[PDB]
């Protein structure tokens, strides 16, 4: 540990530099390791920005949040993430060098804390302080080295252990004349001398990349998965869509396909129905049907009760005397369906709430010759009557104790960004043009499988426009979800650029580039 | 070099291993290298199975042709491979043991030669003891060390650099008493102790990874890019279908989507023509149209004559009063289109070789009632007559000087596996039951761009049934087609199990697996 | 010729609360290895994994034996490879060992990405491999994550004349470094490395497919590749499985509630709802069927042809009144989820059938059309329930059934019920896995079985899994082959799944 | 201990001759022995053929059947089985040659074990590998 200070050029103050160590390192003996892998000399010379290793400190930030919340682990050096996929086993601390943009006419300070294994982080600068720990100033720091310990009870380690922590947050808020000055705070890190690696083992894990490679398709190259024939001509933000509660368009980095979604949406567009007995009350040409299941024959109210991937349109609370669906329907004969026209169709029996606006079994379609325990072919096409994009926005909704998926919202200042496509009316029952949303398209996080995200991260997307005379910038979700930074009905993204993958960034950040 | 002869457990013949450097090793001084970076000391310990290292000679094998062929580069070796990724260049041999299941009681003999980088490989092993080379007898042989040297004339490689090769080829016949005695031949590899990387840079590179990792997606979660709104069903073999000639479902690692294939052909599938003057000679009925080209807006000869995704499936040479294709038609106005119904369609003017059976701009319509330069939907949905699966997988042919996708085989021996889906009729124009075939889908090498190929290898795939107690093995190729070895009118492998990478083979390959 | 793919870590058992040191002598004798047996043919396809073991006390037949009384455990095992080779052949294993946390790769290609060791068939036997014991930690507990050991076939078994097999067996010491960690009660989970058979003979043992009809012949026939059935499923890991029983006498009479209606174009063929005592809510996770009720097949669509045979009578307050027989089938004669399909709803040819009542089912028969091989093929699984998998036995494998003839009903009456006499085959008999439960299997691993005849004078082999069935290796085919049931089982070894029995069945006399 | 090995005639092969002591003997010391009686010295350097000392094994037999088991005593040599009538006691152990008319281009292995008194022997050569073998 030491400290040395540079006078800045003007000599109007002074930076510092620091090296410390809050709590000792205790270097393993690797006396179980079966062999130990040296790392090529060069990695403990290279500081490399760390993943989620950034943020912001603005006059409102408060000395109660987490501003960095970053392990201990191979993870943090891009060269030892990479290094580490070839190896079973990992043991030795890095490294960690806080980047400091301050300035001698500032005031306030960080706290900086190593938090062991199976302790949680208080929200609390002052609850930080029973920690091993360091303070910065805004006015002098500029670079503050951190000798984090690899902090184990176990000769080394394997995948899926808990491990230390760095903490960074706010100790004594900042301070200036100007009302725009930000402490801008980068983290990088390499390994110490006495990190190694333990066994040789083929580079095939579980464990994400530490850059992802995303194909440079553009969006109008990848399916609407809520209008599957239709191609994506915008992306598109909308600030009342303040949140999403779709079961197509669906998917997540841990679990694939989520809620009725499918990875092939215009393979699972078309349906089949077995018309029932009954007529909805006062409307006698809607004859009941009931959506035929081959995922659930036996109809266990675990399994999804629509079939898999069958449109999510919305139409409203009790509206049917307004507007409706629109299909091709067609009886079910030999090799396939006779005389397939359109006809108007809806969820549930437009009364009760158990039914109506419910993404479930049983519909209606306007058709006044439905035989009886026949089956009909059902191709979902368009909408009719007052239906508008906020109506087929905002889904039937889910019931029960299937496993749907949930209803998400954007973090408070950030809005979702959408797969925008035209889909277009036709006319003798009468459609509609209406345009179709969806939070996600399977042919993006298709690539993000086959690279994983760093769990309690998001990727940070450039989407580049002209070869990048214009950059947009996104933050991608695990969860799902693409979402913009915005200031100030709709507006409208061009769908021939492509994405960059930028940096991993923690859900707390903030985009710097503004829509 | 050196060699060890031990005895054979019964006393019944000799194994052999030898040590041999057929070219001196001239090791870099690396004086012009800004860094040398270490590999890890195990990694010179660890020989792996090179990418393409196996072959098997059979008694039908001729001296004249390649076995192996080999790049002595970083990519012979599982570990250097993956490590090469982090590095801008590379020095030094490598260790090529050739592990040989001999037998005292066969005969025959290989030669392994080095090949210096700018020299051709002959089909011949009079032409092979030109080379540095050593020869093998399958009585004795076992295991035979190449220290093969890094031919360069340079301090260090950077990527795109040309390469000293390893060959090995028979050069004496394999004599067995049995009929089905094989040698089987595999080749390991680990750098020399002298191999040293050059300079650290981040893991981004065009090189392709050493292991494919896939998505275990089942094909029935795969598009079908011939019959979009239908899933696939079964894989499929028919040893009749000696070539493809399709446009659409026309992949390669290299080039991405080629022909007239797209990533999205659920939103491609659509298109829209305007209506011409005057109509096929004895066919009033069968009115003229062009397909609108947004894409080729000047119907520029080198960029393509149907809209990008449009349907290739076939209706045979001069055959309308026999079969058509079968669409929804409807003519444009303010939003979508009005009267949209099932129309017979064809491309060309069912007489002229130019045109009929021709994938080009103009088709024919047969509806009496086209407005002339008025604009109609073409939704293409079915084949009508004396259509069936034959007809429809013969495409129209490719014409003039635009990109198209050539007309591909398998090798001799070998069958191609089919993406196939069953398309329904539907019934009063009338359609007929067909299926429809693919030779890939975008969402198995949506992957495979995310990994790469090494150059000139083709992937063996596992397919895998019920957990494993059935495997399929195909090779998929960079050119888009996969493929399986068969012996002994239609095959039908289910399209619920899921690919699996075994391994990289060269194009020669004979796939173990029969089915 | 001794060889460490991976070097041995000697922990110091310092954090052990007691170290126990084991008996000298076991590390002088080398014991077969409890399940390292496996076989390689010309057949055998490359990449297939022959062995694959955990690195654990279970290595050896006296460390497997004494790991029964320890909590914990450290240090590895000396493996020798004994192989019955030959003159004639070529080929290669691949001798792989693999981390605690690492998964078994599916290629020879990834593999040889681990610490390995490459053994030719000319000169593998008698090759010393040492198994690391790899940890990060002062000695394993129970539970722990384990590395493995992995035996593949790197290059094919070929043969220059005639097409020999090999038979290679593992034999084991434990390192010098292996200590055991804590005394504990003999009661602990790893299996016992000999498992001892009560010599109960098959036809002193219940056929859980037709309880009233003793076992008389175990059976095979090269036609039944395939067994689908819901009773007689019992799996060493679950206990019975899929509707099976371990009292299926006592399971074997159901009660229905008649139902509203009759089959369609057939006014005789009343429905009736099977009675559910075990799933009274109806829930679809739970089994549609009562336990242990017939799965006996009647074809498929086939109501005109051939039917189940039942005794019935309606419920009162005295038991069941006017008890004789009648045809009965699954579902409905054409729908084909309800068809030839183990599910609640049944049709019962009675027109005397009462709404609401309830009636006693007795399986007992089949009649028309029903053969053997009508009753083999169950009626299908449908839904969620945790109905027992399809099985097969391995390529070159045949089941061995346990049989018993159920003798045709006849009556006299004109229009009177009539049945067909059949057989009645058992995968296998709840008698014999009874005393596998007390035992365990290790891990992944099968039981070679004899089957005695003749006081010792026959001995048939028999591969024993603990999915639940026997299965012969066999040559020819044949759709009737008998083996007495008069025979004892008595435990041979244990055995790799893809072991192949050197003694065959000569399926054709 | 020792193995000491023999080229065939023609070169087709090797032969084996192995001197093995699975278990090791516990020489009495005869301390309660009344007299001591030694024997000719010719009759340790006599090998007879043991009673029941013959079997064949056909491609049938299986790695089950016990082939051979024989009762460590002086009824094994033919002398020392004479001799015995004339005495009330005796102690010590025999060398037993297993002579195996092999061949290079057969394969297969036999299991030879030593199994002490109430002990029961197993039906199964994987259980014969937990005795002296």
């Amino acid at each position: 540990e030491n400290s040395k200070t540079e006078q800045v050029t003007g000599a109007t103050g002074i930076t510092q530099s620091t090296v410390t160590a809050p709590l000792p390192e205790a270097v393993s003996s690797l006396s179980l390791a079966p062999t130990v892998n040296a790392l090529d000399p060069w990695v403990y010379l290279n500081q490399t920005e760390v993943p989620g290793g950034t943020f912001t400190v603005s006059s409102a930030t408060q000395p109660g949040s987490v501003l960095l919340e970053l392990e201990i682990s191979p993870e943090l050096n891009l060269y030892t993430s990479h290094l580490f996929r070839m190896y079973a086993g990992w043991s030795g601390g890095f490294s960690l060098k806080l980047l400091v943009a301050g300035n001698a006419f500032s005031a306030g300070k960080l706290i900086a804390a190593i938090i062991p294994p199976n302790i949680e982080v208080p929200n609390s600068a002052y609850l930080l302080t029973g920690f091993p720990h360091e303070i910065l100033d805004f006015r002098t720091a500029d670079s503050m080295e951190i000798i984090a310990p690899d902090i184990k009870n176990i000769d080394y380690h394997f995948r899926g252990d808990k491990l230390g922590k760095l903490v960074v947050m706010v100790y004594s808020p900042l301070r200036s004349t100007s009302a725009d000055f930000e402490i801008e705070i980068k983290l990088t890190s390499a390994p110490l001398p006495d990190f190694k690696f333990t066994m040789l083992v083929p580079p095939i894990q579980n464990n994400a990349l530490p850059i992802w490679s995303i194909p440079q398709a553009p969006p109008y190259s990848m399916v609407n998965p809520r209008s599957p024939l239709t191609p994506v001509v915008e992306l598109y933000i909308n600030s009342s869509y303040a949140t999403c509660n779709h079961q197509l368009g669906r998917y997540t980095i841990y679990q694939g396909a989520i809620g009725n979604s499918t990875f092939n949406p215009s393979g699972a567009w078309t349906a089949t129905c077995t018309a029932e007995a009954g007529s909805v009350t006062g409307n006698p040409n809607w004859r009941y049907a009931l959506l035929d299941l081959p995922d659930n024959p036996t109809f266990d109210p675990t399994l999804p009760p629509v079939p898999r991937g069958f449109c999510d349109w919305g139409s409203g609370v009790k509206s049917g005397n307004k507007q409706h669906l629109v299909c091709f329907t067609g009886k079910k004969f030999a090799g396939g369906f006779q005389d397939v026209d359109a006809h108007m169709w809806d969820y549930g029996d437009n009364e009760t709430v158990g039914l109506d606006n419910t993404y479930q079994r049983t519909i209606y379609i306007s058709d006044p010759s439905l035989e009886k325990d026949a089956q009909y072919l059902v191709i979902p096409m368009g909408v009719s009557g007052a239906a508008n994009d906020d109506t087929v926005q905002v889904a039937p909704n889910c019931y029960g104790s299937w496993d749907y998926a949930p209803t998400v919202a954007p973090p408070l200042g950030e809005q979702f960004v959408w797969f925008r496509s035209q889909l277009p009316a036709s006319k003798t029952v009468n459609s509609v043009p209406v345009n179709v949303n969806a939070l996600m398209s399977p042919d993006l996080i298709r690539s993000a499988y086959a690279s994983g995200f760093p769990l309690g991260k998001v990727a940070l997307l450039d989407y580049v426009l002209f070869g990048g005379s214009v950059v947009r910038q996104f933050k991608l979700y695990p969860e799902g979800y693409m979402t913009a930074n915005t200031t100030g009905t709709g507006f409208i993204i061009p769908a021939d650029g492509y994405f960059r993958f930028n940096s991993w960034v923690s859900p707390s950040f903030m985009i710097s580039s503004v829509v």
